[PDB]
């Protein structure tokens, strides 16, 4: 029985790799797709940190919807200290990168009267009245209810929809007037306090940079963070803005957009365009748009980013049920293995990891997953509609590129190695999905935390100081990456392997091509 | 904006009909994917069941794995109440068929202290004994746990794991004994009474046809039931022992074989080729074959079921989170659009609607993601995939289904009209995978109960005796799909349909092709 | 603006749409990749006109051995490497020219009536092995050489005589006889050529004359054979042991004339270094109007393996009376380059016509426009798939150069290799642009003509102690020859194949690299 799905992977029609995918096809040791984990409550300790990175996490993810500068600070300083526990062993060290997603505009309500805990009843039917009245901002009630968004009134009509709570809860403007509005419950539910209320088809007017988002964005640079996730992006001016707020100090964070509502679907384009990558943000774009839909923009986007070569992250509620349970329902092991076979770069976990019972189980299930389904795209057809789509192009280093990843499926090639500092030479190389993975050897710390962005790159930091002639340092850096690629199984003495280097010092990218044994 | 995905319909390539999908694109009114609702508790009632109708429910399933045969004759007669409570309206009038689902050679657990709904916490690295000594079946507990398997002592090995509680709660034998197995908790969680308990890489001897589903399969012939779902078939064997039991009276039953172990993996070929479909059982499969391995088995099955144009369903765990949500996960709503790409001819839902507390909210939910993703369909590769996977076959019915299905895409047709007694030429046009649906019209009520097995086979009951000139019963029977599918807006008036019909009484398949405008 | 090099139509996504934006506007590049093979006789064989034939552009000398004396050959030959060396006191402008032994091959001829004799359909002959006939042949009795012909030839059989005028029909068969109804009549002359459709003819693979001729080609340090008639591969293996140990290094190019050599072609492909369509001798051995079938056959087939294939005779036929060819000509030869031929061959056209340069600078004009109309994207689709079941190293490094080529619009692939295998393999992978294959072997480099796009290029230059100033002295060698020639000029884009190390065995380095 072949290994690697490569039976399925000769089939001349989808339909016929499709019959010919394998139970009893055991995949490669290594991971391609990376994975992202929201750190929170029940992941945060040094103890645990250490896990979720042994376990497979490649970013944590800093929720600023909650939580003060200092908790998250502290949270920081952590994965770090787990990550650097793991320094000693210059060769299995894994970078950890660090992303910061912005509250954004939120919209929520205050607290219910009482006592903390409470929560009131909203009945299908009942009637409810929405106040501005900070009067009210605790004590809200299934009579009335307080929400921050000063400016709903003028938003809104009668007949507008509002859905509070993750959406589980859905009312209907009945009567308008300013500073108020009365609703009727449709689809009724228990409340809390402190709900997130969305606006699906409202024209919401608040910024896209808060007050709070660039008190953020200023400590995510002294942070030293790698990404930003940036919520609600609506248009290409968003993303501008956010990167004027990261500034000349802030000019290599990348900003992933998370488009999440209606008119980030239609301004796709653009938002593409103006940002280095892109997150399916599919817990409010589910409820801005009818649930039925989202897999048809998930999939439009995924598309989208793997055709300009940026990196794409599928998000939220992958593994839900593993909050509470240690196995995953059949329809989450589907939602993660079709993500990845729609080509997304990188895979999420929120509450799972965030606040769930069972973080380290949920890390380690999209890893096996991940591997599975990375075996288990029709590679030849992929690459072939990629180098359509992108023909208009005749850049030099997507020359290399492609060149190399036809190169590796033909002699089917353990791995490709990549020299790089500015990694953009391994990106490229990605964007055109190998089968193997692509080791990217990197001097440049942060180059190695943002690689785990894009699909395949493994990334290397070579601690190694510069050795006086060009020739040595690149064989000096390329036999870290053999050295790398040996103690993880990724390959073997004898194996086959393609080495993407520069000539010269002063070549601009990899333009040297080789196929080599591994020694 | 055009409709249906069109625009992504006229793709070169996958990835370009992948960044064309649109969620502004309208999809039809017609559902093509048959919606399959295991009846229970929450849904048993007549007035329960006419709003199942109303949301979309086509096969109402009966698991035997529960029940006496007095309540599921209760319910099976509730369905039929219900179904026929809108006879007096036959334009709009929609079959309901019914299917019975065997317990088949399940192992279970006994009761803990005697009660129903007791448990026990099994902490990890506790020890417990399983006995088979029946004076224990009633009394099992954290030390003692009793099980019907009689013969486990002979098919399980020490270090042989096992799994309880939908795969929750694992064990490891570490001693055997006549008639006990002294374990060790790897996986420990709290225990209920009568669970399941599954032996994966075991030679599990359990008939697959037991005394007990003898008895229940001949329930099912005497209720004239229109299809049996048969639990854990793992060879073309057990499929025949099945046909055996239903005999000469039960003939017209359709077998489907739940494919839920490796072994059943592994002969798929040959239980496809004795079965009338197929269902891929995920809950049993995810639990005796590595879950994150599921997807493979999945997208397999389906797509070898599509090569052979015989049924095939995708079922548990859907939209498991309903049963106590009223809107489904991201994740759940993915895995119903995917299978639905895949290429299933019909979805299931299993607690969501049998005890859930929102079966309707389900069922309406399953009917709103087929829609988007039937139109989300890339339907001309598909075509031309099929029609190449089958070009060894010269079939005159088959050559018929892809001229209709050709021409139905060239001109647009609003739909596909198919006069059929058996089915068989409505199932050859189902195969091709055509937009549009099919309106069978037939004068056997079992065919048109049997008929929302197949994707896009929408069955219409002619009661009008047959008219004495063939072409007049031709054309009364056409006429009737003209109203039936402008009653229910697949089509107006001056809209385009193929239609299929046999030039004379004695031509045993459609060989009759019109291309025809709605009056 | 219209794109050159028929670019637009590269683009297509169908090949009807690729066919529909072909544009008579599209200039082609000034590179030839199609070889092309002349035959040298009476009209061509002075020094002074085959340097006209070079500068046209003549790759291949071939010499015919149907006919002329070793001393007539040996004196062509010497001509032919007179005019090749004029040119090389200018080692970037010098041309490499090979030369090629056409064998006669076995054959079956009549006997004597210089007599004629009608034969006429209905009428019955009777083909007598009697040598007491061998000079009395006539109305009634044909006599014949081939001693076995009966063992091979059933009742229901036809006998072609002379280049497929007459046909006869076996009736009967004696032990050392026939009789035959004559299909086909016609005027019977003496010692004519006779064809077994459809027979497994046991006559040797090389008769006693092609012996003689084949060590006179060794002793003539030919680069290529052209083996008549071959049937089977162990045809093939015998005419390498006639080459023996001195001539180990000649190329053998089976020639499929009849039957049996298509029906075996697998077997026959395996065993020889290239594929010639005989198609003048095949179209009399199986209906003329089948012949295409097995031309697109056979080099569909050689492609896939990536094996020189040749398409020979009566492309420009008119050519060998008129100063321009027609249009079915033109037509042929176009098709002949965008079914795959490695190489185009002219026979009497320039052995013997009226207008040999005319002829050799059409077939150059018509494979360069047919060049640029050829679906690369599409073919080398087509070829990856054929050959995937090979893993081999320089394969991928053929087919990743190739593709890399294919992205940038590389003017050319430069490509170090002392045997040629190298570029072998990236030919077989049919890339847009020219292949300069550097060499410091003078036979690969005229071997190299029998590959698609192979330019060779001899490095006279001594052998520098340090690697890297050896591999950067030949990559400049073809910078300049490039430049000279006008592939290229300074700043485009060519991907450069070289060795890592002096004995790395194959090109398994490579650059994209501006043009300096
Ligand atoms: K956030
Ligand atoms: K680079
Ligand atoms: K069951
Ligand atoms: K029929
Ligand atoms: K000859
Ligand atoms: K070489
Ligand atoms: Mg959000
Ligand atoms: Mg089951
Ligand atoms: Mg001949």
């Amino acid at each position: 029985i072949q290994t690697q799905q490569l039976h399925a992977a000769m089939a001349d029609t989808f339909l016929e790799h499709m019959c010919r995918l394998d139970i009893d096809s055991a995949p490669i040791t290594a991971r391609n797709t990376g994975i992202i984990c929201t750190i929170g409550p029940a992941s945060r300790s040094v103890e645990t940190l250490k896990e979720m990175i042994k376990s497979g996490m490649n970013v944590a993810r800093m929720n600023f919807s909650h939580g003060t500068h200092e908790y998250h600070a502290e949270t920081i300083k952590n994965v770090r200290t787990a990550t650097e526990s793991f320094a000693s062993d210059p060769i299995l060290y894994r970078p950890v990168a660090v992303a910061l997603d912005t509250k954004g505009p939120e919209i929520r309500t205050g607290l219910i009267k009482g006592s903390g805990t409470a929560e009131v009843e909203l009945k299908k039917g009942a009637t409810l009245k929405i106040t501005l009245d900070n009067a009210y901002m605790e004590k809200c009630d299934e009579n009335i209810l307080w929400l921050d968004y000063k400016n709903i009134c003028k938003v809104v009509d009668v007949g507008s929809k509002v859905y509070v709570d993750d959406g589980l809860i859905s009312l209907q403007v009945k009567q308008k007037g300013p500073d108020f509005l009365v609703t009727e419950v449709e689809n009724g539910g228990f409340l809390g306090s402190k709900k997130g209320v969305n606006l699906p088809g409202a024209a919401v007017d608040l910024p896209a940079v808060s007050e709070k988002d660039i008190q953020d964005l200023k400590f995510g640079v002294e942070q030293d963070v790698d990404m930003v996730f940036a919520s609600f992006i609506r248009k290409a001016a968003d993303v501008h803005e956010v990167r004027k707020i990261l500034g000349e100090k802030g000019k290599n964070i990348k900003i992933i957009s998370k488009i999440e509502n209606h008119e980030g679907v239609r301004r796709f384009d653009e938002i593409l365009e103006a940002s280095d990558g892109i997150m399916v943000a599919r817990g409010d774009l589910g409820i801005e748009i009818p649930a039925e839909k989202v897999f048809l923009a998930q999939k439009m986007i995924i598309g989208r980013c793997n055709r300009a070569g940026k990196p794409v992250i599928c998000a939220t509620q992958m593994l839900e049920s593993m909050i509470k349970k240690p196995r995953p329902t059949r329809a989450e092991g589907s939602d993660v293995a079709n993500a990845v076979l729609d080509g997304a770069d990188c895979i999420m976990l929120s509450g799972e990891t965030a606040k769930g019972d069972y973080p380290l189980e949920a890390v380690r299930m999209q890893h096996l997953i991940a591997r599975e389904a990375e075996a288990a795209m029709f590679h030849r057809k992929l690459f072939e509609e990629l180098a359509r789509a992108s023909s208009h192009s005749t850049d030099l280093m997507e020359a290399m590129a492609m060149g190399s990843v036809e190169a590796s499926y033909k002699c089917l090639a353990a791995a490709l190695i990549v020299l790089t500092e500015s990694g953009r030479s391994a990106h490229q190389v990605a964007r055109y999905r190998p089968r193997a993975p692509i080791i990217a050897v990197t001097r440049n710390h942060q180059t190695a935390r943002q690689a785990h962005l894009y699909r395949g790159i493994f990334p290397v930091v070579c601690k190694d100081p510069v050795q006086e002639a060009w020739a040595e340092d690149v064989d000096l850096r390329v036999n870290l990456a053999m050295n790398v690629g040996k103690a993880r199984g990724f390959f073997k003495k004898g194996d086959v392997v393609i080495v993407l280097t520069g000539w010269r010092p002063g070549s601009g990218f990899t333009n040297t091509m080789r196929v080599v044994p591994v020694p």
